[PDB]
């Protein structure tokens, strides 16, 4: 568990609800998430929505999901399994709307790249993982939404982060609204979508997805798992991870944390 | 007929001129349109322009072009024939500039996706078809211009619509100008283009088109006809179409019409 | 020579420094440029930067690099060799940051399309070649950054040009900053990037590049050389080039120079 | 109607519906996929697929098509079949398919997503006997046999080739006598068993990326739509009505005749 | 120089220019396309293409190249040929091409965009005899024969294969005796006739999407440019000038010799 | 350990390291690339590659792998090999590869980026004898042989085919007797010599664009990553440790056995 379904007449919400862990993803959460997604294929409201309870959307993957001992291929298959759970959103017969408020970190920002429609709080924080313990996994899925210059900007600075406004301006989100209006905004869109026959929604979505596929959407994801798994085995990365065995999390993060690229541009008069 | 050619020294305009039907497309109009496009390959001015007479660019396809009795494949081939007429713009040796004012609805917004340069009136209305009688035909051709988030937003709400400013901001148009300056703006661009040797214009265009093709532009269109033809056969769609046999058009539209997605975002503080 | 390396602790700059020719590219400059790029693969700072000395980034290719007598295939191979030197930036294991101030003309604007991160002076001038002596070479490499409408706009008007602000807004640059802050801005980004292990930077970049490749990035460049080489042989182009044999450069440019597309849009109320 | 036969080099998933010539039903297919998933991390290092009895499979049972659910619901059903086959392609283990006797319709689609395909010399690989659909099976063959043979296969009703032909076209790795098909696959698997499983898995992912770069995944992206459209053509629904109202043999008998390869042979 | 022979299973478009060995002129090609378009919704369910007399076609007549119009005008002319062939590929009916005797140059490009290709065992499929161009024909073969044979074909002047070889390479579906080429295509068409036309059309569109996903359409996107560039190489214009000023046989005689496959045979 | 033998139709780059069975070292490879680059605009119109002595090449020497440099450094090393082979593919001259005796591992990757490939009937084309990597060589074959044979090749340890098989699979243009391999390539080159070099160069670029449109370049974009991951699997590092600590023959002897094609033959 750690995931809840809130039914409604226009949109059913899948809600991450692990307050104790800032809605971070575990293997168990993910199994339950996929079970809901599948169940909502033919049950419930005509739109499917995803959001977080509490203070933020999701802090990303629990660090303890990574297991060094199982070897690199087993890591490749684990990471790839995550991408397939997100591709179930893309293949889904209903429109999938993702509502992000507060924090959206790491692999949670990968999930959201596979939504149909993405509405973000103006003040949300969309972030790379805070410590450079991996890579080549999230930002590549942003390329078709934001282009390669911003994807590379996002990826190349440790703990880089943008706000909802910036995510909308880059093209990652459809629109940034005040935090208090995020849910109601999605509900308003869904109430209009509800007037369409579900078969219409489904075929409109399949047909747009073929154009994305033609533009490389699916093949873009074909080696990101390998990329990230290789980095989990670099010695300089296993040493950083070892710092976690001894020291406080905040101290390790603290040696990487600092200005984001957008803060640097603003400071220099952009 | 219903289409006119207005020759000029920098740009020849193909002009939709069916006032009685709000410049909507019929089989006859389309044959004449393609004949002009072909004739302008080697005759006339160095730029080709497309625009509407009167109150708007075009209201789209006449409803009566759809014929249930001929079967689905015959519908696929009809729809596909439309896409090929638009691809003639893309393959054309001259720059093709499309000037939109007032309304640009349905299949007319598909046409305009295959222009080289698109100039739109700030106050134009670019719209999906008003009743969800089809789908998976127009928005997929927008993906390479606006991305998948806005294409899906545009597609998933019945009668969704944006203004010229929004179309420019999404990347669908090059620029939005006041309605009174649309034509003169295109003429000004064309007067500069005129200084280039025509062979230069032609090769610059072919070479950019290869990069689009590499990015999936042509393959993106390969099943949109099938998508739309399938929807024309859904029972829930044939029932809506049957409402047309009995009731006033305005009453049927009226049960689908309402706020656009961009109006919803504005209302919620975007 | 005409290229210099300025080492630093976060970023090493490759600096074009041919004041006598406005940092224009010659065969010799290009050999030295590639030698530096290669040497910086495993030596020096973790980020590689490219910029110009003096008044601007680069005025592009020396006209005298084109040799009519060697035939079209030999021209194809020369032009293609330029593209491969730029692809070495894309394949490079370090982040490559390009800093543009003042002018960035012709083939120099092609180079910059293969950078990872591009920072431009607000007041820089990014320009097509001033006389239509070629084509189908630069703008096709802009398509994945700016879309096909702006690429075609840029290409179809002789000597078309945009400023840094516009280049940022189109998506060609990451950000436009005042001229005096361009270098320091790049240094600030690089100081953050420096905290990442180099293997991380390298794999993040390879993985993003696979997503670009999936979207056609590499295949987009496969015939641009052919396109440009064909145009060098059009009679109307060889006549313009012949005007150079007799007349002042400024007189020939002067018959093509004029308003840019963006100036035309502004004049018409965009 | 599916069972698992475990072994030390290869586990076989075995279609076993003698009453229906190993044809596929929604229930069979759910069980098939549950086995494929289970074999991801359990059992032998190779996964095999084959049929019990007289043939591999006669394809979909006709009753899976439901006119009543509408075209999109049909698209989603057909697409769900393709995804079951893509599970083979995504699978961490080599997937070997062994075909004997008949392999008809959608069962010949399934086999296009195997890694290795061993066919009985004798086998009959066939389009559906009656033209009640299309654009679903042959497009998945293009990658293996080229467009010429895929179009030749698709454009004649009940077209069919034997195992030898399938091997020569490139659809099978090799054609062997019926009595050796299983033992041949076990022999291959015994050699594959010497490789670390992680090696097998990665070799397969890397080859799959080269297929994907060559269009493999995108080539399947509208085949469901194509077939569902044809289920609604008036000429197809009239043929379907013949089936509901005359003897199957009479309807088949109206379409049956020489295969393309028999035509080529006859003309030298 | 083209005619239509109607039939009940297949209508044949027949090149018939005996005085020029069925070579293509701008006038022939306009008439060819007008027939292809007409046969979209009229006549028999299959469309055939073939040549009358001694061969399929000797290719483009040399006079279609005009140095005077400039390179871009040349690119547009060559590209217009490719679009005429793409009309076959887009066509709602199966397109069967029957080749006997000679099939040279651009006529061997045309035949790459047929659905089904039946060749006389005897036929000669040939690159142009003199190297006056390039990069136009063989790239359209890659999809059918692979890059190795396409490069082997393209890199030797006047390289040529027989029908058997073309079938073994994958360019033809099958090679039969010359006297059976037509009757073979009619036989196939009589079976195809039993399928509803809508079924044929959709089967073909769906297979074409799998080709397109595999690069088929994009593979043609710069072949016009490649060939037009070579029409302007000094070494090519000097060969062309030999043609304007010596006997054709003398110029050909300077390039003619063993084909690649004759070389391989000779070396065992 | 590489030399250049100049000729008037073809210049041969010749691997010549008898002490190491023409295996590749970083020094060999730098010299190989310096020759390939030099032959861009110098010498004969065709470039050839071959091995001196008993075989083409045994592949990479094992000492090029350095565990100490980390995985990314390994990815960059493997990728640098692929780029050396892509220089052949980008090269302005036809590149003909002649293989006799053994062609193992990465040497069988190299040969996939030749234009024309002539193999001795006799030759042994082999995966590495011990499974110490993967996902690097076979993915480059898919384009030439299809996914079925590429997977068959990759999934069995030390799998191997002879030249005949390589020709029948499509990896080689043709298999000839060992004593004719060179003279066969010279014969082809003497015909290619009659073509203007500019023609050859453009024919090749245009065919390469059709390959690229079919995925050729993108198919190689993660093979380095795949192989470098497998160099870090515990089961692979244990096999590698056997090599550092037992006789090579004992370790090989644990994996050696029937090839897939021997298995198919044995089963009829």
């Amino acid at each position: 568990d750690g995931v809840r379904l809130e039914e409604g007449d226009a949109i059913d919400w899948i809600v991450f609800d692990r307050p104790q862990a800032a809605n971070s993803f575990s293997a168990t959460l993910l199994e339950q998430f996929s079970a809901l997604v599948k169940d909502r294929q033919a049950n419930g409201a005509p739109v499917l929505g995803i959001r977080g309870s509490g203070r933020g959307f999701s802090s990303g993957m629990d660090l303890g999901e990574y297991n060094a001992t199982s070897g690199p291929t087993s890591d490749v298959l684990r990471l790839s399994s995550y991408v397939e759970r997100w591709l179930d959103l893309w293949r889904h017969p209903k429109p999938v709307i993702v509502a992000v408020h507060g924090y959206c970190i790491g692999v949670a920002a990968q999930l959201a790249s596979f939504a149909d429609i993405l509405v973000v709080a103006e003040d949300a924080m969309i972030s790379e993982p805070t410590i450079p313990i991996g890579g080549g996994f999230i930002a590549p899925t942003w390329v078709s939404h934001v282009g390669s210059r911003h994807a590379k900007e996002f990826a190349f600075l440790p703990g880089n982060r943008i706000d909802g406004r910036m995510a909308a301006a880059w093209g990652w989100a459809n629109c940034a609204v005040p935090a208090s209006e995020v849910i109601a905004c999605c509900e308003s869109l869904a109430q209009r979508m509800k007037l369409m026959p579900p078969a219409v929604l489904a075929m409109k979505k399949r047909s747009i997805n073929r154009a994305m596929e033609a533009a490389g959407f699916h093949a873009a994801a074909s080696a990101i798992a390998e990329s990230d798994a290789l980095l989990h085995l670099e010695p300089e990365v296993t040493a950083i991870r070892n710092r976690l065995r001894t020291e406080d999390l905040k101290a390790v993060v603290g040696s990487y944390a600092g200005e984001s690229s957008q803060e640097i541009f603003q400071r220099h008069g952009g």
